[PDB]
């Protein structure tokens, strides 16, 4: 049994009940295979140099993954990348875990179909990237379109030759909580209890943090990956 | 402005955070068309007498709807339902709360889900006299993430369309169909819910060890006591 | 009960009976609600300046959508629109009849979900326009695709802001009959009876009213709203 | 070149625009063939003796075929089928027409919709040497907004697919549903069927009030005619 | 590394390029796993006591079977379920090879979807076979819809208690050369040649082996495992 | 009855049983309409100046075609096309083969949906050449998706002109063996038999003839067709 850390990075802007949805179905899953031990999940928000349209200040992105956070036993959040000046790589974000767990349990990125699919967006990710992250830390890619990301890999030469490291955990409960309806629902003014955790919506409402306003930042900016990638 | 008072009957085996939000989403659609004022919603499980197979003990249901209504400033469990000895009939369940509150009164409506609507048309299922006093005498909000076909549902039917006003399709964009039978499923299995439903009904699941192959089998062939009375 | 006039802007390039079915299906739907009482349907016709593909001369749609209303006891042609110089934004159409009314029944736009979801087409509506027209005159969107509608309502701000001031009627007798439709099977020699009333057909023949060539009509042109809120 | 008659068997109740849609569309399409010459097209209304749920009087649907075809050229109204008082199977309706153009003699075809031909499925509706005669020694022209699922059911078929060379599917591009039922419960509902009918034939039934809840339960709980004979 | 027998029970009537395909991608998708060995492929024609409608002699379903594998290198066909006089549970043609091998590779039925669904059909299967089937061989499913194999494995709790031992294996080249497109093809004169192979379509030919006659074989007979598990 | 000798123009990368079932199909189909006599079928592989990725060299697709047509009593390979130095367009191969049999059946020709709808591609085909193909040739279209083949030739005025000439032949044994898809396979090191004929896997086998690098051929290079009409 191989001891495995999952690393979910994300803007989690803001982290919902089906996000940490997330880390309760692959640590189920990987247990269940038998030939694993989750010893750890780690949420990781994206610092504010990404750029993301709409993206709020990183501060209250992980307040808000902390308190999601604050009642599990095995999940927690790592500050590391948020307070980073530069916007860091996926890979580098793997990376620096792996090291971390070195001072050994493996580290894999726990996402959803989105994620896995974007590795399609011109520019968005670099070859080698893409390579090093599914040979050397490997995937776990949970969805509710289990066959679409199960095509997406077939139809990758690259994807394809690793498979054996990459995990498609089909998502059979429909959850569709997204961040952009969060959001949207805020702004008209709308409940959003039972969608997120309590402390979590008493943390927004109380801030009212989310508005036309916030979903305007970074308005008209290129996406760092894509602008570091280009350039 | 009316007043009114959501009245959601159903098995709730078990209560999940998707029957939470049913509520929360309709008393937004509610107060925010500008004419109403939603002031309770109530959540009155169904009785044992009900026979629906898997249906766990009337009393557990309760306690994780209360549970889960514990930090609910606006919803409440109600066990007048539960308590009756022959199953009721949800027309006589909506007429109790409406009487009840008449002791200027608030109006109650039944709140449900497409599912429900629907089963309307299930043969013998309900008695035609009592859809029609439904809609017409308190009404339906139904929340639900198929619109078109709550609405064609509706269309296709004369007394349903006739009371149409007082018939509300409430649409919901953030799909999450957390249904009961799938959370049964994933603790047959110890599979976590954590997230599924509020941290004190898992709990309380958890500790008391609810569901299994045992309970779902209960009623096994059984018929539903509406199939059983309005057939004889 | 307010009183309420329904205004359709369009090209009716040609009228069909599509087009008159709409504005029956918004009475019926209006005057079920019991709060509104439709006093009088207007079809205003685009002026040539629109500069759409295959758009025939103005005087001929006109006329046919003069035919088309001859028999209708409430439905009538208004040219204001059609006798500019120069294209007309729907916002002023409709302001224009809303004042020449009050010299008092509220004007609102009537259409297809196909122009409620043109908000969308980059540079096509200026953003004040849609506010205005939502805001201040009003929607009823009939239409088969009542979800899409729905839908669409429901992803912009604006339009679910004034929810309240916009109508979604839904088509349950899915009918089609499209002008693009009916010039393809003209131009091929197949039969419009019953597709459009005998008055239009018939005059419609004795013109000869379209054809290949008349389909090339401002090919390559740029749609006038476009070439404004761009050039 | 093969001069036809297309023979359009059916209920009519009522009669609506996409009837006669069907024959403009049927015509273009035989004709454009290059092989075929439409000769003369045949609305032929069901006897009361089909008793079929909310089916009207006979002479009422009659009337009604007649004032919409009142301004056509070529499709006349029979009701050969309107006056038998026992119900008449349609290959019997079929050689009866075919029998009457014998006295260079036009074939009679039968035009019909994808929801008459696949009807050819239901269990004790159509004797199977029906299907059979009337594919091979008569012909069906379907029209239908279906195209594939009409080939698909025609492929499944040895009997279809065995003359299929007289089976023609023609595609309804310019989508039309303009159904009876969904014209009575517009009716039912004091909505406007203008456009949708012709003006005489909306403008006779809005005259007698033809189509009510009434009307709607004619033969409630009756068998259909083919199917109580089918199975005698 | 395991040793492993795919074992197909099927009526193979006829068999056809889509039942040798299934054998060649079950083989290299349990030998990509890397911890396995597929060491030989068996076909077990099902006996006329089965009743299927439009089912041939055996007979003739075996010949053609080894015509079909004539050529290949690891797939067989083996006849003892075929001769038995009592229709057989595949339960007890699976725990025969079992036996017969250790006279130790472990054999897996190797089916489609199909099979596997039918294990809902009322009276069909016995649970309790069901349950040794997953439990003590295995299940390798071929199949064009993965996701609905998936949810069906997903909605039964036997299957899911032992999905470890069943492989859902994507067919990403879409194949349907069902036996009873094939068997509708041959009674209309309609090629099947390049549909199965050269000597099973000559033989097939040879013998004018299907018509409307043989398609109603066993007509309104009851299947025989719906006969035995019901009386 | 009018003669007829379907010509299937292809890249052939390589055959698989696909295109075999396509002539099969289609004779089938032309002799059972009563009206037409199939007397030969001809596969003709593009030369390489065609330059589309992934085209291996000519010599070997032709190869291929004769191996898999060795036992064919009537369809037959033709090398015209792979011998021009220059890419041809079909409107001429078509005339190249008309004149030759004038040396009387008409050719007409052989595809599938994707190239009858490759028709709307920007600059792949001239204009004129549709015209011609479909005005003084015919198209045979073989498709799973025979409703979107016939809106195809709706939609288009010069198609439905002459829908007398193109005939629609429904495939509903439903088989998608691409050649996109058997290269992947073979790069992956996985089986092909019973996709291709078996002659064809063996050569394909024994010369190595697709991986990576084959299909980085052309890589680039922009269409013969695309280039010659946008020139
Ligand atoms: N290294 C690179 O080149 C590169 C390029 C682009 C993005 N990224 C990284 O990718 C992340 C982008 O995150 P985001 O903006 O989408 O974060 P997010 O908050 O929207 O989502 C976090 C995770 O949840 C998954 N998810 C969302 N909805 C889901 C659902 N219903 N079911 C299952 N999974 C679901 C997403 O796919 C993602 O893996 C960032 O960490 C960013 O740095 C890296
Ligand atoms: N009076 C009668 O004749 C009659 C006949 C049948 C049933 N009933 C009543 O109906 C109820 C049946 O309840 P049940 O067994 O389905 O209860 P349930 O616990 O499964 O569901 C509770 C409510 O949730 C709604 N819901 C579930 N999933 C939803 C989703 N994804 N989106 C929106 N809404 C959703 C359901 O429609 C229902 O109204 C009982 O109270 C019963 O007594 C009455
Ligand atoms: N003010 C602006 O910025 C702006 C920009 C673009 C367009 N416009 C106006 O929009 C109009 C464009 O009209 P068009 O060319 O599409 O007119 P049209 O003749 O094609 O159609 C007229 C109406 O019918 C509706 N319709 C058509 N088929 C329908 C169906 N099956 N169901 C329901 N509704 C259906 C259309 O959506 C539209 O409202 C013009 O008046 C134009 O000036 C205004
Ligand atoms: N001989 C027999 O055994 C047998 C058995 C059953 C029915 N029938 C005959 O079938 C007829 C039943 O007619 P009905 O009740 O359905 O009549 P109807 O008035 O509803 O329909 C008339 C025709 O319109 C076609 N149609 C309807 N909607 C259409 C659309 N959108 N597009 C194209 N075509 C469309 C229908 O398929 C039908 O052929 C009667 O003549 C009856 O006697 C005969
Ligand atoms: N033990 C029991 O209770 C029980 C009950 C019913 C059936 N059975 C067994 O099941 C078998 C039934 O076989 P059949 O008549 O369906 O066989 P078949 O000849 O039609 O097919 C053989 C196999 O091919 C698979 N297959 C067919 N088309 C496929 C495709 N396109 N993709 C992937 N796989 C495909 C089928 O699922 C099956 O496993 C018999 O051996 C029978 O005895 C056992
Ligand atoms: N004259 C011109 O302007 C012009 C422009 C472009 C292409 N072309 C010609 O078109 C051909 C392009 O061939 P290709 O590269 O796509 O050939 P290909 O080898 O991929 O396939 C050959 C044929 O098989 C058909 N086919 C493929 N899969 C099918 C399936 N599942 N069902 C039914 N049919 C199926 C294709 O549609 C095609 O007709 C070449 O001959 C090329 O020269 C001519
Ligand atoms: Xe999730
Ligand atoms: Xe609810
Ligand atoms: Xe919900
Ligand atoms: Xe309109
Ligand atoms: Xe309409
Ligand atoms: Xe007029
Ligand atoms: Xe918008
Ligand atoms: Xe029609
Ligand atoms: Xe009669
Ligand atoms: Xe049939
Ligand atoms: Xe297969
Ligand atoms: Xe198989
Ligand atoms: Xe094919
Ligand atoms: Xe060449
Ligand atoms: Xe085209």
């Amino acid at each position: 049994k191989t001891e495995v850390v999952l690393l979910a990075c994300g803007s989690f802007n803001p982290i919902t009940n089906m996000h940490l949805r997330l880390f309760e179905l692959a640590k189920d899953y990987m247990n269940g295979t038998g030939r694993y031990t989750v010893v750890k999940g780690i949420i990781s928000p994206v610092g504010d140099a990404y750029k993301k349209k709409g993206l709020i200040p990183a501060y209250h992105r992980v307040i808000m993954a902390e308190l999601a956070t604050k009642n599990s036993k095995w999940v927690e959040v790592d500050t590391w990348e948020s307070l980073q000046k530069e916007w860091k790589e996926t890979l580098k974000v793997l990376r620096h875990h792996q090291e971390k767990l070195e001072a050994v349990p493996k580290v894999k990125l726990l996402c959803g179909a989105d994620l896995l699919e974007s590795f399609a967006v011109p520019n968005l990710w670099k070859s080698e990237d893409i390579t090093q992250i599914v040979a050397n830390y490997g995937l776990i890619c949970v969805t509710r379109a289990g066959n679409d990301a199960q095509k997406f890999i077939y139809e990758s030469d690259v994807l394809w030759k690793h498979r054996s490291n990459i995990h498609v955990v089909n998502e059979w409960i429909a959850n569709d909580i997204s961040s952009t309806k969060i959001r949207r629902a805020l702004r008209r003014g709308q409940s959003i209890r039972y969608l997120v955790p309590d402390l979590v919506q008493e943390y927004i409402e109380k801030h009212n943090l989310y508005s036309s306003e916030s979903e305007d930042r970074n308005a008209g900016v290129i996406l760092a990956p894509l602008q570091r990638n280009t350039a």
